[PDB]
């Protein structure tokens, strides 16, 4: 069939958060992490 490896979508690393759209992974580290060096 089709089904079997669910998933293909890339998180959070410092965290272990889940998105469900592309873009809520970027405005996540943008402030939620704003993590300056
Ligand atoms: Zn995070």
């Amino acid at each position: 069939g089709s089904s079997g490896s669910s998933g293909e979508k890339f998180a959070c690393d410092y965290c272990s958060f889940t998105c469900l759209s592309k873009g809520h992974l970027k405005v996540h580290i943008e402030r939620v992490h704003k993590k300056i060096k």
